[PDB]
């Protein structure tokens, strides 16, 4: 997250850090969202590599010991069947990941909550996006959990000619843009918090940014729209 500040440990208890085995360590490579206990959702993409990955849940410093921390490997991914992971812009960009044990819940691990099926935001909806991602275009990942204030952009300005053109879709929410505040690469597959109704719910799992970089402005960082995949997740979870 570039334009961030630093998350409250106890503000955002669904994010994960997904990680992989790199060399006798862990590297951090995507975010995700706890949505069950034995069940994380990503991006699609962040799982293209055929590397071993595990979930923290109850992390907040990548790089110390917080004393909260859950680890777990996982035990079987499933990919939208649709996802095509060389063409981003088709959208699909979405995972699930069941955990090889169940976590447990408290002030640092919750489930995070979805949108109904169908919700639309109206433009500059409030929202927050969460993760370890760079700090800068080209920079390097946070080590504590940030925030940054993301507007959503709606569909009609996201496609506009200045902003992503066809490359969004409507299956996706378009968050930010304004040159200063964006996602950046490692936060891909975490969750765009947004509030509604008095109750923050994850309706973006993170999912590009600009070939030309992260904060740029009118390329508002771009998320799979959750609200669009309610099906599929149910269907996935029931069927595993
Ligand atoms: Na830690």
């Amino acid at each position: 997250v570039v334009g961030g500040t630093e998350a409250q440990r106890n503000s955002w208890p669904s994010q994960i850090s997904l990680q992989y085995r790199s060399g006798s360590s862990w590297a951090h490579t995507c975010g995700g969202t706890l949505i069950r206990q034995n069940w994380v959702m990503t991006a699609a993409h962040c799982v293209d590599r055929e590397l071993t990955f595990r979930v923290v849940v109850g992390e907040h410093n990548l790089n110390q010991n917080n004393g909260t921390e859950q680890y777990v490997g996982v035990q079987k991914i499933v990919v939208h069947p649709y996802w095509n992971t060389d063409d981003v812009a088709a959208g699909y960009d979405i995972a699930l990941l069941r955990l090889a044990q169940s976590v447990t819940l408290n002030s640092y691990v919750q489930l995070g909550v979805l949108p109904r099926a169908g919700t639309i935001l109206a433009n500059n909806s409030p929202c927050y996006i969460t993760g370890w991602g760079l700090t800068r275009t080209n920079g390097q990942l946070a080590q504590t959990l940030q925030q940054a204030y993301l507007p959503t952009v709606d569909y009609a300005i996201c496609s506009s000619s200045s902003y992503w053109g066809s490359t969004v879709k409507n299956s996706m929410v378009c968050a930010g843009g304004d040159g200063v505040r964006s996602g950046c690469q490692g936060d891909s597959g975490g969750p765009l918090h947004c509030l509604v109704n008095g109750q923050y719910a994850v309706h973006g799992v993170t999912s590009f940014v600009s070939r030309l970089g992260c904060n740029v402005t009118r390329k508002p960082t771009v998320f799979t729209r959750v609200s669009a995949y309610i099906s599929w997740i149910n269907n996935v979870i029931a069927s595993n």
